[PDB]
């Protein structure tokens, strides 16, 4: 689980994909175009940590009986993963654009790259149309293909709610910090994040195991939502106190003025004098008041806020694993746990 | 056909698919988004003229047979013509932020709203998204339901591909004359207009009256390639000669530098004086620069060339429309181009 070899043998399926969506006989009238999307696939699907698809890999291969694990089989799920990896290249795409992002996955973002720009817009629903070729081309004969569409259109829907909610922290300007609460971030993080991230790479692997029944996945999706949130208040982490020659990105929340965890807890942890900082200084373009924020959060001792919450909710999180049931593999949401817990990118 | 009771008719359905995206008891943890994404809906998608959507109707009710159309296969043909309406709806919410427009439908464009910005890249993806989410709904027990979800989402990807060709006309900040041809002219449109707007609605019917001959939807694509070609010709006419009273928006292609019908033709009837103010003025931010175009697209006696060819082209795609195969129903096509040319006869 998330091993050399499981890498190697998800990454070989990417210039298939590659050529699945660029040079498969189609479009063949319009060669700038696919050409250039060749280019966009290569920039930014393949650069990443990859966990979401090696995920997908790994959940069909502990949920499906080992009599069936065919090297083609494994390569379904393997493709599916790609289908995953495709969304989370989308909504960077996008996301970067609205957060005013400078770098991603070590390099600029792809709007800021020259003579793309506002091209990015199109590139990330290109991107994302993309994923339904992939399905398309491989699944179509298949019982878990119909389930599998309707899935991504789920999780797309929801993705998008949760990308609304973030981006509501910041109305005229100011941020809406009395609004700055723990039951908001925890449907921010649930639509934006959990759903695409953990329950859309574990359902995959159900479905190409024809795994159907509802419980089960309801029973997947009350722990993947807690791992989510997790997952979510270590990338806000990051934003701030990340090494971004490690992360692959310089943090905005704060310039941005969103309802990350280390607004939510410092709001909580502030004294009126503190209250008054985030009240001028959160949410402003100035560089000035960026660093006054974070000299803030440093005082709070909000990384060692942080480092006690993170493993005080790894065990949490774990101790729930072990009470799950309805014949699902704990080791698959222990695994997920493992390769998550302490990152610093 | 695109008759008052008609558009009464289509109208009504609205209501019911802004329910089924806002509130059918899903994500009640989230009101602040699913209000807000009504409003969305409300401001982006019932605003235009809906000539797709009533074109979706028209073709089923011109291609399936006349003892089946019930009510309730109307009604059905009907949602399929909104999930049109709401590709268009999201087409129009980013092409507006690519093409920094000012105005649509009367309005300022989406982005231009407070509180909006870039988020419509967000809306944009989320209008698109819930097409799928209707579809699923109302069509996932017909024969026709996994051939509908194919078509929007292959046309989807060939709009992204058009509208990636049709902004590839600047590069650093100047226009690739020299590459302006009639040839890539054709191309852009093909992709970045016909398919959606002019296929989409009649392979949609074909497919609920369960016509799944691929030879009979290309029977159909030769006429509607046509008329689509016609109908972006016309709207690039306008960006430059149109009241932006009437059209709902102001023309931005000369700022932006597109290979519209308009350029393609001034470079093909230029001389090389003329040749030269296209290289010194076109794609410029500068208002003097898009005057002294528009007063050469004037000089060039470009909207008699329009009006020469909105004649030919006429009676052209007419005569063709008689050479379809014996199939299909020819007035279906006829009322089409009658609809787009605004002739009644
Ligand atoms: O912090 P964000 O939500 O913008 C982020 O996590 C992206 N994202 C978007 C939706 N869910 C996650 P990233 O820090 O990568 O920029
Ligand atoms: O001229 P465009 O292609 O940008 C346009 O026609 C919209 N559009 C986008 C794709 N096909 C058409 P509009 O003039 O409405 O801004
Ligand atoms: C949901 C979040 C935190 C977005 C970034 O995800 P990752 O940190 O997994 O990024 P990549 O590995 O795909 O670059
Ligand atoms: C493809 C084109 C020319 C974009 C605008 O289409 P319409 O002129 O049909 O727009 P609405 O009626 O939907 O506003
Ligand atoms: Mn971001
Ligand atoms: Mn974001
Ligand atoms: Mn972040
Ligand atoms: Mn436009
Ligand atoms: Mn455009
Ligand atoms: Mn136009």
């Amino acid at each position: 689980s998330f091993s050399k070899e499981e890498s190697r043998e998800f990454m070989a399926i990417f210039p298939d994909i590659v050529r699945d969506l660029t040079d498969a006989g189609r479009h063949t009238d319009i060669p700038e175009v696919t050409k250039r999307f060749a280019k966009v696939l290569q920039y930014n699907v393949p650069t990443g940590k990859k966990t979401r698809g090696l995920s997908t890999v790994i959940a069909y291969k502990m949920l499906e009986k080992p009599e069936n694990l065919t090297p083609e089989n494994v390569r379904l799920a393997g493709i599916l993963g790609w289908c995953v990896e495709l969304l989370q290249a989308s909504l960077l795409i996008m996301d970067d654009l609205m957060d005013r992002s400078e770098t991603r996955r070590g390099q600029p973002c792809w709007y800021r790259q020259e003579n793309v720009g506002f091209l990015a817009i199109n590139d990330c629903l290109h991107v994302e149309s993309s994923l339904y070729s992939v399905l398309r081309k491989y699944f179509s004969h298949l019982p878990c293909y119909v389930p599998i569409i309707e899935l991504f259109h789920d999780v797309n829907f929801k993705t998008n709610m949760g990308q609304s909610l973030d981006a509501l922290c910041m109305k005229d300007g100011r941020p809406i910090l009395s609004q700055f609460t723990m039951k908001r971030y925890s449907s921010i993080v649930k639509y934006k994040t959990s759903y695409y991230t953990f329950q859309l790479p574990v359902s995959l692997g159900m479905y190409l195991a024809d795994m159907y029944d509802p419980e089960q996945h309801r029973q997947a999706k009350t722990i993947l939502m807690e791992i989510g949130e997790f997952f979510q208040i270590q990338d806000d982490f990051l934003d701030a106190f990340g090494d971004s020659q490690v992360t692959g990105k310089v943090g905005t929340d704060i310039k941005e003025g969103k309802c990350s965890w280390l607004a939510v807890v410092a709001l909580q942890r502030s004294n009126p004098a503190q209250r008054q900082i985030m009240e001028e200084h959160y949410g402003r373009p100035e560089p000035e008041s960026t660093q006054i924020i974070k000299n803030l959060y440093i005082e709070l001792g909000l990384p060692a806020t942080f480092a006690v919450y993170e493993e005080e909710s790894f065990n949490i999180i774990r101790t729930h694993i072990h009470q799950i049931s309805k014949g699902l593999p704990h080791d698959l949401f222990f695994k997920i746990m493992k390769k998550i817990y302490k990152r610093d990118a």
